[PDB]
Protein backbone atom coordinates (compact mmCIF):
# COMPACT_ATOMS: atom_id res chain seq x y z
CA UNK A 1 1.75 -3.25 -0.70
CA UNK A 2 0.00 0.00 0.00
CA UNK A 3 1.01 3.32 -0.97
CA UNK A 4 -0.95 5.12 1.62
CA UNK A 5 -3.10 4.53 5.00
CA UNK A 6 -4.93 1.16 3.85
CA UNK A 7 -8.02 3.01 4.72
CA UNK A 8 -7.10 5.66 2.94
CA UNK A 9 -6.23 3.17 -0.66
CA UNK A 10 -10.03 1.57 -0.11
CA UNK A 11 -11.18 4.93 -0.18
CA UNK A 12 -9.57 5.84 -3.55
CA UNK A 13 -10.27 2.57 -5.12
CA UNK A 14 -13.79 1.94 -4.16
CA UNK A 15 -14.68 4.65 -1.78
CA UNK A 16 -18.45 4.07 -1.93
CA UNK A 17 -18.26 0.56 -1.48
CA UNK A 18 -19.12 -0.87 1.90
CA UNK A 19 -16.25 -1.21 4.68
CA UNK A 20 -17.61 -1.90 7.49
CA UNK A 21 -20.26 -3.09 10.13
CA UNK A 22 -20.68 -1.16 13.24
CA UNK A 23 -23.66 -2.41 15.40
CA UNK A 24 -25.71 -2.44 12.09
CA UNK A 25 -24.76 1.11 10.78
CA UNK A 26 -22.64 0.44 7.31
CA UNK A 27 -20.10 2.75 6.76
CA UNK A 28 -18.36 2.95 3.30
CA UNK A 29 -14.32 3.56 3.23
CA UNK A 30 -14.82 7.06 2.64
CA UNK A 31 -17.11 7.32 5.74
CA UNK A 32 -14.74 5.11 7.65
CA UNK A 33 -11.82 7.44 6.96
CA UNK A 34 -13.43 10.72 7.79
CA UNK A 35 -15.02 8.50 11.41
CA UNK A 36 -11.16 8.09 11.79
CA UNK A 37 -10.07 11.40 10.86
CA UNK A 38 -12.24 12.95 13.61
CA UNK A 39 -10.70 10.36 16.16
CA UNK A 40 -7.51 10.73 15.12
CA UNK A 41 -7.40 14.84 15.08
CA UNK A 42 -8.84 14.57 18.83
CA UNK A 43 -6.14 12.39 19.79
CA UNK A 44 -3.03 14.42 18.09
CA UNK A 45 -4.76 17.62 20.45
CA UNK A 46 -4.77 15.83 23.23
CA UNK A 47 -0.79 14.78 22.77
CA UNK A 48 -0.34 11.83 20.48
CA UNK A 49 2.52 11.84 18.33
CA UNK A 50 4.42 9.62 16.18
CA UNK A 51 6.11 6.67 18.06
CA UNK A 52 3.67 7.39 20.83
CA UNK A 53 3.24 4.70 23.49
CA UNK A 54 -0.71 4.28 24.30
CA UNK A 55 -2.23 1.32 26.27
CA UNK A 56 -5.24 0.67 24.73
CA UNK A 57 -6.79 -1.23 27.60
CA UNK A 58 -10.62 -2.64 26.35
CA UNK A 59 -12.63 -5.37 25.01
CA UNK A 60 -13.84 -5.51 21.60
CA UNK A 61 -16.31 -2.71 20.59
CA UNK A 62 -17.11 -0.90 18.06
CA UNK A 63 -15.39 2.26 19.64
CA UNK A 64 -12.30 -0.18 19.96
CA UNK A 65 -11.85 -0.43 16.63
CA UNK A 66 -12.72 3.34 15.75
CA UNK A 67 -10.16 4.12 18.63
CA UNK A 68 -7.38 1.54 16.81
CA UNK A 69 -7.41 3.28 13.53
CA UNK A 70 -7.32 6.80 14.54
CA UNK A 71 -4.09 5.93 17.06
CA UNK A 72 -2.51 4.07 14.32
CA UNK A 73 -3.22 7.20 12.02
CA UNK A 74 -1.28 9.13 14.17
CA UNK A 75 1.66 6.74 13.81
CA UNK A 76 1.22 5.75 17.65
CA UNK A 77 2.93 2.20 18.66
CA UNK A 78 -0.39 0.45 20.39
CA UNK A 79 -0.23 -1.69 22.96
CA UNK A 80 -3.62 -3.34 23.61
CA UNK A 81 -4.45 -4.64 26.90
CA UNK A 82 -7.04 -7.39 27.94
CA UNK A 83 -9.08 -5.87 30.79
CA UNK A 84 -8.68 -8.84 32.93
CA UNK A 85 -5.07 -8.79 33.43
CA UNK A 86 -4.71 -7.93 37.19
CA UNK A 87 -3.28 -4.33 38.14
CA UNK A 88 -0.35 -5.72 40.20
CA UNK A 89 1.18 -7.37 36.77
CA UNK A 90 0.26 -4.39 34.76
CA UNK A 91 2.21 -2.00 37.78
CA UNK A 92 5.17 -4.38 36.76
CA UNK A 93 4.84 -4.60 32.75
CA UNK A 94 4.32 -0.47 31.82
CA UNK A 95 6.85 0.48 33.47
CA UNK A 96 9.31 -1.18 31.01
CA UNK A 97 6.85 -0.87 27.71
CA UNK A 98 8.02 2.78 27.44
CA UNK A 99 4.05 4.00 27.23
CA UNK A 100 3.08 7.92 27.91
CA UNK A 101 -0.78 7.10 27.31
CA UNK A 102 -3.61 5.01 28.72
CA UNK A 103 -7.32 4.84 26.93
CA UNK A 104 -9.81 2.89 28.97
CA UNK A 105 -12.93 3.60 27.34
CA UNK A 106 -12.78 2.25 32.36
CA UNK A 107 -10.78 4.44 34.24
CA UNK A 108 -7.40 4.76 34.07
CA UNK A 109 -4.96 3.85 37.30
CA UNK A 110 -1.51 4.89 35.88
CA UNK A 111 -0.62 8.24 36.72
CA UNK A 112 2.79 8.06 34.89
CA UNK A 113 0.14 7.48 31.32
CA UNK A 114 -1.49 10.44 30.54
CA UNK A 115 -5.46 9.72 30.26
CA UNK A 116 -6.69 9.62 26.69
CA UNK A 117 -10.45 10.57 25.68
CA UNK A 118 -12.48 9.29 22.50
CA UNK A 119 -13.26 13.10 21.18
CA UNK A 120 -14.04 14.19 17.54
CA UNK A 121 -12.13 16.95 16.63
CA UNK A 122 -12.36 18.60 12.81
CA UNK A 123 -9.41 17.62 11.09
CA UNK A 124 -7.42 14.97 8.95
CA UNK A 125 -4.94 14.62 11.19
CA UNK A 126 -2.30 11.48 9.49
CA UNK A 127 0.98 10.55 9.92
CA UNK A 128 2.58 9.85 6.88
CA UNK A 129 1.97 5.88 5.78
CA UNK A 130 5.04 4.46 6.70
CA UNK A 131 5.00 0.34 6.35
CA UNK A 132 7.85 0.04 8.26
CA UNK A 133 6.99 1.91 11.15
CA UNK A 134 5.93 0.43 14.76
CA UNK A 135 2.12 -0.55 15.41
CA UNK A 136 1.63 -2.80 17.98
CA UNK A 137 3.20 -4.58 21.02
CA UNK A 138 1.46 -7.03 21.83
CA UNK A 139 1.85 -9.43 25.10
CA UNK A 140 2.63 -12.95 25.09
CA UNK A 141 0.55 -15.74 27.26
CA UNK A 142 6.42 -15.77 33.67
CA UNK A 143 6.14 -11.75 32.94
CA UNK A 144 4.41 -11.41 29.49
CA UNK A 145 6.77 -10.11 26.74
CA UNK A 146 5.63 -7.34 24.45
CA UNK A 147 5.92 -8.37 20.63
CA UNK A 148 6.45 -5.87 18.48
CA UNK A 149 5.18 -5.73 15.15
CA UNK A 150 5.48 -3.12 12.30
CA UNK A 151 2.46 -2.58 9.99
CA UNK A 152 4.53 -4.87 6.91
CA UNK A 153 4.54 -7.30 9.16
CA UNK A 154 0.62 -7.60 9.74
CA UNK A 155 -0.20 -7.62 6.18
CA UNK A 156 2.88 -10.02 5.39
CA UNK A 157 0.99 -12.15 8.28
CA UNK A 158 -2.56 -11.10 6.38
CA UNK A 159 -1.42 -11.97 2.79
CA UNK A 160 -0.28 -15.15 3.81
CA UNK A 161 -3.55 -15.85 5.91
CA UNK A 162 -5.56 -15.30 2.47
CA UNK A 163 -3.52 -17.16 0.23
CA UNK A 164 -5.32 -20.31 1.59
CA UNK A 165 -8.66 -18.88 2.75
CA UNK A 166 -10.95 -16.91 -0.08
CA UNK A 167 -11.73 -13.64 0.99
CA UNK A 168 -12.90 -11.19 -1.46
CA UNK A 169 -14.69 -7.74 -1.88
CA UNK A 170 -18.21 -8.85 -0.43
CA UNK A 171 -16.87 -10.90 2.08
CA UNK A 172 -17.84 -10.21 6.04
CA UNK A 173 -15.05 -11.08 8.63
CA UNK A 174 -16.66 -11.06 11.94
CA UNK A 175 -13.85 -9.33 14.54
CA UNK A 176 -14.81 -13.00 16.47
CA UNK A 177 -11.30 -12.29 18.99
CA UNK A 178 -9.80 -10.01 20.69
CA UNK A 179 -7.90 -7.32 19.55
CA UNK A 180 -5.58 -7.66 22.58
CA UNK A 181 -4.61 -10.93 20.97
CA UNK A 182 -2.55 -11.50 17.26
CA UNK A 183 -6.20 -13.62 16.64
CA UNK A 184 -8.17 -10.39 16.40
CA UNK A 185 -5.58 -7.91 15.10
CA UNK A 186 -5.35 -10.52 12.09
CA UNK A 187 -8.96 -10.31 11.58
CA UNK A 188 -8.73 -6.32 11.42
CA UNK A 189 -5.14 -6.73 8.96
CA UNK A 190 -7.15 -9.31 6.71
CA UNK A 191 -9.57 -6.93 6.22
CA UNK A 192 -7.53 -4.06 5.46
CA UNK A 193 -5.07 -6.05 2.81
CA UNK A 194 -8.08 -7.39 0.86
CA UNK A 195 -10.28 -3.69 1.14
CA UNK A 196 -13.01 -6.20 2.13
CA UNK A 197 -16.27 -6.09 5.04
CA UNK A 198 -15.51 -5.93 9.08
CA UNK A 199 -18.22 -6.21 11.44
CA UNK A 200 -17.82 -5.13 14.61
CA UNK A 201 -20.61 -5.37 17.30
CA UNK A 202 -21.06 -4.69 21.10
CA UNK A 203 -21.38 -8.41 22.85
CA UNK A 204 -24.16 -10.30 22.36
CA UNK A 205 -24.73 -14.28 22.13
CA UNK A 206 -21.98 -15.34 19.41
CA UNK A 207 -25.11 -16.79 17.13
CA UNK A 208 -26.39 -13.11 16.59
CA UNK A 209 -23.05 -11.82 15.88
CA UNK A 210 -22.30 -14.01 13.30
CA UNK A 211 -25.60 -12.54 11.68
CA UNK A 212 -24.75 -11.28 7.94
CA UNK A 213 -21.23 -12.35 8.10
CA UNK A 214 -19.07 -15.01 5.97
CA UNK A 215 -16.02 -15.46 7.63
CA UNK A 216 -14.74 -15.19 11.64
CA UNK A 217 -11.88 -16.72 13.64
CA UNK A 218 -12.72 -19.03 16.47
CA UNK A 219 -10.93 -20.80 19.39
CA UNK A 220 -12.52 -24.47 19.94
CA UNK A 221 -14.46 -24.09 22.73
CA UNK A 222 -15.98 -20.85 20.84
CA UNK A 223 -17.05 -23.28 18.10
CA UNK A 224 -18.05 -25.82 20.49
CA UNK A 225 -20.91 -23.63 22.24
CA UNK A 226 -22.10 -22.91 18.62
CA UNK A 227 -22.64 -26.75 18.03
CA UNK A 228 -24.06 -27.51 21.35
CA UNK A 229 -26.93 -24.20 21.67
CA UNK A 230 -27.22 -26.04 17.66
CA UNK A 231 -27.21 -22.30 16.20
CA UNK A 232 -27.95 -21.84 13.10
CA UNK A 233 -24.94 -20.81 11.48
CA UNK A 234 -23.94 -19.73 7.45
CA UNK A 235 -20.51 -18.99 6.91
CA UNK A 236 -18.12 -19.20 4.52
CA UNK A 237 -15.20 -20.40 6.39
CA UNK A 238 -14.03 -20.56 10.29
CA UNK A 239 -10.68 -20.00 10.67
CA UNK A 240 -9.70 -22.06 14.15
CA UNK A 241 -6.52 -21.89 16.32
CA UNK A 242 -5.21 -21.01 19.58
CA UNK A 243 -4.31 -24.68 20.67
CA UNK A 244 -4.34 -28.40 18.58
CA UNK A 245 -8.22 -28.55 17.10
CA UNK A 246 -9.71 -32.06 17.41
CA UNK A 247 -10.65 -33.85 14.26
CA UNK A 248 -13.76 -34.47 16.37
CA UNK A 249 -14.87 -30.86 16.24
CA UNK A 250 -14.31 -30.65 12.85
CA UNK A 251 -16.11 -33.63 12.03
CA UNK A 252 -18.68 -31.98 13.65
CA UNK A 253 -18.39 -28.52 12.20
CA UNK A 254 -18.20 -30.11 8.76
CA UNK A 255 -21.67 -31.79 9.32
CA UNK A 256 -23.44 -28.60 10.02
CA UNK A 257 -21.89 -26.54 6.61
CA UNK A 258 -19.07 -25.31 8.83
CA UNK A 259 -15.84 -24.90 6.40
CA UNK A 260 -13.00 -24.50 9.28
CA UNK A 261 -9.24 -24.44 8.45
CA UNK A 262 -6.59 -25.02 11.59
CA UNK A 263 -3.95 -23.13 11.94
CA UNK A 264 -0.46 -23.41 14.15
CA UNK A 265 0.45 -19.42 14.75
CA UNK A 266 2.04 -17.60 17.67
CA UNK A 267 1.71 -14.12 19.06
CA UNK A 268 5.33 -13.17 17.75
CA UNK A 269 3.94 -14.21 14.01
CA UNK A 270 0.88 -11.91 14.58
CA UNK A 271 -1.40 -14.56 14.01
CA UNK A 272 -1.20 -17.56 11.79
CA UNK A 273 2.33 -19.34 10.94
CA UNK A 274 1.05 -23.04 9.15
CA UNK A 275 -2.55 -23.75 8.00
CA UNK A 276 -4.77 -25.98 6.01
CA UNK A 277 -8.26 -27.10 5.62
CA UNK A 278 -9.72 -29.21 8.57
CA UNK A 279 -8.67 -33.05 6.67
CA UNK A 280 -4.82 -35.84 10.25
CA UNK A 281 -2.54 -34.62 12.69
CA UNK A 282 -0.45 -31.83 11.28
CA UNK A 283 -1.00 -28.29 11.06
CA UNK A 284 -0.45 -27.95 7.60
CA UNK A 285 2.15 -26.74 5.50
CA UNK A 286 3.34 -23.23 6.11
CA UNK A 287 2.05 -20.07 4.26
CA UNK A 288 3.89 -18.56 1.62
CA UNK A 289 5.99 -15.98 3.60
CA UNK A 290 6.53 -18.20 5.85
CA UNK A 291 9.63 -21.34 6.35
CA UNK A 292 9.28 -24.00 8.96
CA UNK A 293 12.23 -26.18 9.77
CA UNK A 294 13.75 -28.74 12.94
CA UNK A 295 16.16 -28.61 14.41
CA UNK A 296 17.85 -30.55 17.30
CA UNK A 297 13.82 -31.44 17.29
CA UNK A 298 12.59 -27.61 17.75
CA UNK A 299 10.33 -25.86 15.30
CA UNK A 300 12.34 -22.71 13.57
CA UNK A 301 10.24 -20.24 11.91
CA UNK A 302 11.55 -17.27 9.65
CA UNK A 303 8.88 -15.36 7.88
CA UNK A 304 7.69 -11.26 6.89
CA UNK A 305 4.97 -11.26 9.58
CA UNK A 306 7.76 -11.89 12.25
CA UNK A 307 7.96 -9.39 15.20
CA UNK A 308 10.04 -7.04 15.27
CA UNK A 309 11.76 -7.90 18.47
CA UNK A 310 10.18 -7.41 21.84
CA UNK A 311 10.06 -4.94 23.75
CA UNK A 312 12.74 -4.94 26.75
CA UNK A 313 13.36 -2.41 29.63
CA UNK A 314 12.53 0.70 26.85
CA UNK A 315 14.45 -0.69 24.09
CA UNK A 316 13.82 -3.08 20.85
CA UNK A 317 15.51 -6.57 20.87
CA UNK A 318 15.19 -8.82 18.24
CA UNK A 319 13.70 -12.12 18.35
CA UNK A 320 15.81 -14.52 16.27
CA UNK A 321 18.95 -16.98 17.24
CA UNK A 322 22.22 -17.10 15.49
CA UNK A 323 21.00 -18.19 12.15
CA UNK A 324 17.72 -15.63 11.96
CA UNK A 325 15.54 -17.80 12.71
CA UNK A 326 13.13 -17.61 15.58
CA UNK A 327 13.19 -20.61 17.74
CA UNK A 328 9.68 -21.60 19.41
CA UNK A 329 10.37 -24.26 21.94
CA UNK A 330 7.68 -26.30 20.48
CA UNK A 331 8.77 -29.76 19.67
CA UNK A 332 8.31 -30.79 15.86
CA UNK A 333 8.46 -33.10 12.70
CA UNK A 334 8.17 -32.04 9.21
CA UNK A 335 7.02 -35.28 6.85
CA UNK A 336 5.97 -34.16 2.94
CA UNK A 337 6.24 -30.64 4.00
CA UNK A 338 3.65 -30.50 6.55
CA UNK A 339 4.38 -30.02 10.04
CA UNK A 340 3.72 -32.09 13.19
CA UNK A 341 3.44 -30.30 16.81
CA UNK A 342 4.73 -32.95 19.31
CA UNK A 343 4.73 -31.18 21.95
CA UNK A 344 6.33 -28.56 24.24
CA UNK A 345 10.01 -28.58 24.98
CA UNK A 346 9.13 -26.85 28.03
CA UNK A 347 7.26 -30.02 29.39
CA UNK A 348 10.18 -32.63 28.75
CA UNK A 349 11.46 -34.21 32.07
CA UNK A 350 14.39 -36.55 32.36
CA UNK A 351 14.26 -40.24 33.76
CA UNK A 352 17.03 -41.88 34.13
CA UNK A 353 19.37 -40.32 31.49
CA UNK A 354 16.47 -40.48 29.19
CA UNK A 355 13.70 -37.56 27.67
CA UNK A 356 10.33 -38.07 28.13
CA UNK A 357 8.03 -36.33 25.95
CA UNK A 358 4.86 -36.49 27.83
CA UNK A 359 2.77 -35.50 24.53
CA UNK A 360 4.45 -38.73 22.78
CA UNK A 361 3.54 -40.81 25.78
CA UNK A 362 0.08 -38.95 26.12
CA UNK A 363 -0.62 -39.56 22.17
CA UNK A 364 0.36 -43.74 22.14
CA UNK A 365 -2.33 -44.11 24.96
CA UNK A 366 -4.71 -41.65 23.92
CA UNK A 367 -5.54 -43.88 20.82
CA UNK A 368 -6.89 -46.21 22.96
CA UNK A 369 -10.66 -46.11 22.69
CA UNK A 370 -11.40 -46.51 26.15
CA UNK A 371 -8.70 -43.35 26.99
CA UNK A 372 -10.88 -40.03 26.32
CA UNK A 373 -7.91 -37.79 28.26
CA UNK A 374 -4.24 -39.01 29.59
CA UNK A 375 -1.73 -36.62 31.01
CA UNK A 376 2.07 -37.72 31.78
CA UNK A 377 3.16 -36.27 34.47
CA UNK A 378 6.61 -36.24 36.33
CA UNK A 379 6.89 -37.68 40.01
CA UNK A 380 10.42 -37.37 42.17
CA UNK A 381 12.37 -40.55 42.22
CA UNK A 382 15.97 -41.27 43.76
CA UNK A 383 17.22 -43.95 41.62
CA UNK A 384 16.28 -42.51 37.98
CA UNK A 385 15.10 -38.65 39.07
CA UNK A 386 11.62 -38.67 37.51
CA UNK A 387 9.39 -41.00 36.51
CA UNK A 388 6.43 -40.77 34.81
CA UNK A 389 2.81 -41.21 36.17
CA UNK A 390 -0.58 -41.50 33.84
CA UNK A 391 -3.48 -39.16 34.82
CA UNK A 392 -6.15 -40.61 32.64
CA UNK A 393 -9.98 -40.17 32.00
CA UNK A 394 -11.51 -43.04 30.97
CA UNK A 395 -14.51 -43.32 28.51
CA UNK A 396 -16.46 -45.12 31.29
CA UNK A 397 -14.81 -47.41 33.28
CA UNK A 398 -11.22 -47.89 33.85
CA UNK A 399 -9.12 -50.29 32.03
CA UNK A 400 -5.85 -51.81 33.39
CA UNK A 401 -3.52 -50.68 30.37
CA UNK A 402 0.38 -51.57 32.15
CA UNK A 403 0.44 -54.34 30.44
CA UNK A 404 -0.73 -52.68 26.97
CA UNK A 405 1.67 -50.53 26.79
CA UNK A 406 4.56 -53.10 27.03
CA UNK A 407 4.58 -53.47 23.50
CA UNK A 408 3.91 -49.82 22.69
CA UNK A 409 6.39 -47.50 24.87
CA UNK A 410 10.05 -48.01 26.10
CA UNK A 411 10.46 -49.37 29.64
CA UNK A 412 11.38 -45.50 30.98
CA UNK A 413 7.79 -44.34 29.22
CA UNK A 414 5.80 -46.37 30.75
CA UNK A 415 3.94 -45.07 34.05
CA UNK A 416 4.48 -46.41 37.68
CA UNK A 417 1.15 -45.25 38.73
CA UNK A 418 -2.41 -44.78 36.88
CA UNK A 419 -4.22 -42.24 38.61
CA UNK A 420 -7.52 -40.52 37.96
CA UNK A 421 -8.58 -36.88 36.68
CA UNK A 422 -9.60 -35.54 39.33
CA UNK A 423 -12.99 -32.92 38.95
CA UNK A 424 -10.53 -29.73 40.17
CA UNK A 425 -8.66 -30.38 37.18
CA UNK A 426 -11.03 -31.18 34.22
CA UNK A 427 -13.79 -28.09 32.03
CA UNK A 428 -2.19 -26.77 33.46
CA UNK A 429 1.28 -29.07 34.10
CA UNK A 430 2.26 -27.21 36.91
CA UNK A 431 -0.99 -27.98 38.31
CA UNK A 432 -1.44 -31.42 37.29
CA UNK A 433 2.82 -32.29 38.65
CA UNK A 434 1.00 -30.59 41.62
CA UNK A 435 -1.51 -32.55 42.75
CA UNK A 436 0.40 -35.33 41.54
CA UNK A 437 3.01 -34.69 43.93
CA UNK A 438 0.07 -35.19 46.86
CA UNK A 439 -1.52 -38.05 45.41
N1 LIG B 1 -2.60 -25.73 15.61
C1 LIG B 1 -1.88 -26.07 16.69
N2 LIG B 1 -1.55 -27.36 16.90
C2 LIG B 1 -0.83 -27.72 18.01
N3 LIG B 1 -0.41 -26.71 18.92
C3 LIG B 1 -0.75 -25.43 18.66
C4 LIG B 1 -1.48 -25.11 17.55
N4 LIG B 1 -1.65 -23.79 17.60
C5 LIG B 1 -1.03 -23.33 18.71
N5 LIG B 1 -0.45 -24.33 19.36
C6 LIG B 1 0.36 -24.43 20.65
O1 LIG B 1 0.09 -23.30 21.53
C7 LIG B 1 1.26 -22.56 21.52
C8 LIG B 1 0.91 -21.08 21.42
O2 LIG B 1 -0.33 -20.84 20.72
C9 LIG B 1 -0.63 -19.49 20.53
C10 LIG B 1 -0.35 -18.50 21.48
C11 LIG B 1 -0.65 -17.17 21.21
C12 LIG B 1 -1.18 -16.79 20.00
C13 LIG B 1 -1.50 -17.76 19.03
C14 LIG B 1 -2.10 -17.41 17.78
C15 LIG B 1 -3.61 -17.69 17.77
C16 LIG B 1 -4.30 -17.29 16.46
O3 LIG B 1 -3.71 -16.40 15.82
C17 LIG B 1 -5.67 -17.64 16.19
C18 LIG B 1 -6.52 -18.16 17.19
C19 LIG B 1 -7.88 -18.44 16.93
C20 LIG B 1 -8.34 -18.36 15.64
C21 LIG B 1 -7.50 -17.94 14.61
C22 LIG B 1 -6.17 -17.61 14.85
C23 LIG B 1 -5.38 -17.14 13.74
O4 LIG B 1 -5.59 -15.98 13.26
O5 LIG B 1 -4.49 -17.84 13.24
C24 LIG B 1 -1.20 -19.09 19.32
C25 LIG B 1 2.10 -22.95 20.29
O6 LIG B 1 3.47 -22.53 20.45
C26 LIG B 1 1.92 -24.41 20.33
O7 LIG B 1 2.80 -25.06 21.41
Amino acid sequence: IFSDWPWRHWRQVRGETIALRLNDEQLNWRELCARVDELASGFAVQGVVEGSGVMLRAWNTPQTLLAWLALLQCGARVLPVNPQLPQPLLEELLPNLTLQFALVPGENTFPALTSLHIQLVEGAHAATWQPTRLCSMTLTSGLPKAAVHTYQAHLASAQGVLSLIPFGDHDDWLLSLPLFHVSGQGIMWRWLYAGARMTVRDKQPLEQMLAGCTHASLVPTQLWRLLVNRSSVSLKAVLLGGAAIPVELTEQAREQGIRCFCGYGLTEFASTVCAKEADLADVGSPLPGREVKIVNNEVWLRAASMAEGYWRNGQLVSLVNDEGWYATRDRGEMHNGKLTIVGRLDNLFFSGGEGIQPEEVERVIAAHPAVLQVFIVPVADKEFGHRPVAVMEYDHESVDLSEWVKDKLARFQQPVRWLTLPPELKNSRQALKEWVQRQ
